[PDB]
């Protein structure tokens, strides 16, 4: 079920691929790459192939530099837009020291990591159903992005209020060549806003696919005159974009979430685990939510998340439950923005719903009701607590959380939280055009 | 005949459409859908498949947001301008609920459950013909519509007075080829204004007519660099757009408002239902006339009424029984204007009629005179009461009728009466460019 490197010499043959692109993924959730000729294979399949570790976010420093690149054979796809000659395939990769071990900082396989840890607790695997919603604007005379969205439509419209209707469906059509199961399409709620669904998949994969998925909008954008963005909130006053994360645990082929018995079809897995990301999501979301522009979108009224809560079909808490049941039984993380790195943000929540597991912890109340309409000691009386509203409030969560360092290790976790603090004060530093329209006459 | 899903199954491989749309309707008439990949075909037929109703104006709140779509497999089609690996098929659909119910608040339900109450009056069918007329505006390089109109012809002129004949022809050919049986297409009275008719069909299909008439007509209109709006009222001085509702019933396949024996050629249930319709006007004009706009059209001298009367071949009163006999034989409610959501203003005229028919009611005289050159004191005369003048009246006229009450059942009615209220009271609050004109230097 995995592929062997005769597997892969096979392919490029077959389809006479001229370029490897080989690609991996920094601490940003950013995905780098170098392309090599086809000529190289051998060196790529024995594990040779270096790079600047310096020159990358989270990695290594200067004096040094040398790392290596190891490609995950299983993640073979070949470019539907490229040419006979042209034609261009992609490994992504796995990065290791110039000694062998595997790279303390790398995302991807610190979330390798943390998969292992659920296995021993006797979980087959774990999916992730990720809803990366996007924004698109229009391009200029020469080629850059402009602050005008591609339309003025909203939830569901069609054309030609929805203007991106062409570019969505270009995107399902390579998309679904590069064997992605796409499930929707359709315009979202904000004007200029959309979103492809696809179905859910283990969880190495699943971010592979994000990755993927960010690649194949940004590139097919272009080709139709526009810039697509995944910042949480382009825009004050609509809906910001949110990458939600539906997840769940398999025995095997079978939903341990899900519950033929009951009258909601839940498991106490899932209440444990459900109770685990409310216990710890305040530890995870400045790693979940890693922009300071992430905490301009969990502000309340827009169907993102403010307050530590759960409930069923209800779109304004940190966790809704679908109301499908069956395989598709699942719990809705909605905090999760398309900023984050995947790999990263998925680790987070995994160890945050192990520890719920692991600690056999009882779920607090659902809140079945409007929690924007809840008031501050309203809400205090039921004991729901905040979400951080700043990134600098985000950051202090983090270290005083012991999960989220478990589930980062000590490299991702310092580097991590070292860079968000230099951004914190770029930020905090400047003066907004809200300061000066505000203050500069008024004072 | 009646499709059923291996119907469904083999007309997806026989053509290979590659994508399905699934379309409903919110409250407003605004067509919503979702596009999903022949990949989720079984996921369609089995119900299996959802949306967030609270981003839809009129549906549920974002507690309980989580609603499904049943397709009406009778309406598939597949759309002529998309090729092969672009094709796309359309399903209507109606709304329900969690618990498999369905929604009280969709519109095309409703108009179902009212055509029930008809069935039961001994009906089959309810047949309804509209006639959608529109403007035509020119965009701008940019790509936004302008206030310069298309040309600056008349009723039934030629090119190059005329410069939409090659608008409308496309978008009588694309139609034609999504099955319509289409009638004429002209040149209408005011300039810039267009009209294509189509046969009659039931009730049903007839509001599915209008909606993709509606969404046929702006997608060519673009094509050809052209802005159609369904506006009611988008220039003083000159014609509105309405949509007349030709309507009659049938004792299967016979038309029950023809009667072949006396003169005028009516039968006393084609009276009854249109004593029904007269009563009840002000009640249900607010939902055929839903925008502040609705009543700039609203207004003596523009073939379009303002007083709640009958007369045969004369286009001044609210109901015209045009002079074609036979299966022609229909009465016209000209009240009703294209921003009108089609499903709630037949269901409402629906009733109206209904509540004649089952009560017996016998009709005011006709008015076979210019009911505009009437006095006021000279209506009041013979008894003939004014349309409402603002969407607030005619709001008013609503929360006042019982018979409105049960076309739309309670959460239709509440939803349009809170969403409409809000609608006015931020319009009565703005102040026109009109009065700073006249009274701003004067003042
Ligand atoms: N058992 C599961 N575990 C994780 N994700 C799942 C599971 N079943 C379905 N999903 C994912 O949830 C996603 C949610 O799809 P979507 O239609 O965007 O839901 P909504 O938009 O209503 O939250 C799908 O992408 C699917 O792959
Ligand atoms: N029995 C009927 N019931 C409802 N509509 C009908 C019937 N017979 C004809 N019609 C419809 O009336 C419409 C005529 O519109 P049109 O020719 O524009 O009339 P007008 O003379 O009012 O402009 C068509 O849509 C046609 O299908
Ligand atoms: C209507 S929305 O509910 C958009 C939510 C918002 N943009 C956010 O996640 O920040 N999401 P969904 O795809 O789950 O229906
Ligand atoms: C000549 S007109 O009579 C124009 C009516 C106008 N546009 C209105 O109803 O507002 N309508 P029709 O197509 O029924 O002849
Ligand atoms: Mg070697
Ligand atoms: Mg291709
Ligand atoms: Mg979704
Ligand atoms: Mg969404
Ligand atoms: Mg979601
Ligand atoms: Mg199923
Ligand atoms: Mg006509
Ligand atoms: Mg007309
Ligand atoms: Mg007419
Ligand atoms: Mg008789």
């Amino acid at each position: 079920r995995t592929f062997t490197k005769e597997d892969i010499r096979k392919f490029v043959e077959e389809e006479n691929v001229r370029y490897l692109r080989l690609q991996f993924t920094d601490i940003l959730g950013t995905i780098k790459n170098v392309e090599v000729p086809v000529s190289q294979l051998e060196k790529v399949l024995d594990n040779e192939m270096m790079f600047d570790g310096s020159s990358i976010e989270g990695f290594v420093r200067i004096e040094e530099s040398d790392m290596y690149l190891h490609p995950d054979l299983d993640t073979w796809v070949i470019f539907p837009w490229t040419a006979g000659q042209g034609k261009v395939a992609r490994l992504i990769c796995d990065v290791y020291k110039t000694d062998g071990t595997p790279f303390e900082g790398d995302p991807r396989a610190n979330l390798k990591r943390v998969l292992k840890e659920m296995e021993d607790l006797g979980f087959t695997d774990f999916n992730l159903g990720p809803e990366p919603e996007f924004f698109l604007f229009k391009l200029d005379e020469k080629g850059e992005p402009t602050l005008e969205l591609n339309d003025d439509g909203g939830y569901f419209d069609l054309a030609p209020t929805d203007l991106g209707e062409n570019c969505r469906r270009d995107i399902v059509l390579e998309l679904e060549d590069m064997g992605f199961d796409i499930e929707a399409s359709h315009h979202e709620v904000a004007p200029g806003q959309h979103e492809i669904d696809f179905k859910y998949a283990d969880a190495v994969t699943a971010c592979d696919n994000i990755q993927t998925f960010k690649l194949v909008v940004k590139t097919i954008a272009r080709k139709h005159n526009l810039h697509a963005t995944f910042m949480p909130k382009p825009l004050f006053g609509v809906n910001g974009s949110g990458m939600h994360f539906n997840v769940s645990l398999f025995k095997g082929k079978e939903n341990a979430f899900f519950d033929p018995n009951t009258e909601m079809g839940l498991t106490e897995t899932a209440y444990q685990f459900t109770a685990g990301v409310l216990k710890n999501a305040r530890g995870f979301t400045a790693v979940c939510n890693p922009l300071v522009n992430s905490y301009k979108r969990l502000v309340p009224g827009y169907e993102a998340p403010c307050y530590i809560a759960w409930s069923g079909k209800n779109r304004s808490p940190l966790i809704r439950v679908p109301s499908s049941r069956g395989l598709s039984t699942r719990i809705e993380v909605r905090s999760v923005d398309p900023a984050a790195n995947p790999y990263m943000a998925l680790a987070a929540i995994l160890e945050a719903g192990l520890d719920g597991i692991k600690n056999k912890l009882k779920v607090p109340e659902p809140v079945n009701q409007n929690i924007y309409e809840m008031n501050r000691e309203e809400r205090e009386a039921v004991g729901i607590q905040d979400l951080p509203s700043t990134l600098y409030t985000a950051l202090k969560a983090m270290r005083e959380n012991e999960v989220i360092k478990k589930a980062l290790g000590n490299h991702i976790y310092n580097q991590f939280i070292n860079s968000k603090s230099i951004e914190w004060d770029y930020y905090r530093t400047q003066v907004s055009e809200w300061e000066r329209d505000q203050y500069m006459k008024q004072y």
